[PDB]
């Protein structure tokens, strides 16, 4: 996307991705939108992802999909997908697909 010195920008539709606190299996996800202006700047993304998912360790430094993928930039992102906010720790591959669609609890 060679962004020259042109005013009106081309078709740049935003992306709505869901975030989830790493190591958290009690709270659901968080539908957050990322503008194309920020998508390019991965650093800018994490700065916003934290606002929705504030890790106890601090802020977010990297993202991880439910499959265990690593998104270092806005190239691995998708439209309407789920991701996890991983800080300065290891990816705790946990079941998130369940937190999405509520499910009757066992202990009761």
């Amino acid at each position: 996307g060679s962004s020259g010195s042109s005013g009106r920008k081309p078709l740049q539709e935003p992306c709505t991705i869901f975030l989830i606190a790493n190591g958290d299996l009690i709270n659901p996800a968080s539908r957050l939108l990322i503008p194309r202006k920020t998508l390019n700047q991965w650093d800018h993304v994490l700065q916003m992802v934290t606002e929705k998912i504030t890790l106890r360790s601090g802020a977010v430094h990297r993202l991880y999909t439910l499959e265990g993928k690593l998104v270092e930039s806005g190239a691995e992102l998708e439209n309407g997908q789920f991701y996890v906010a991983v800080g300065r720790d290891k990816f705790k591959k946990l079941p998130y697909g369940e937190l999405l669609f509520d499910s009757g609890p066992s202990s009761g």
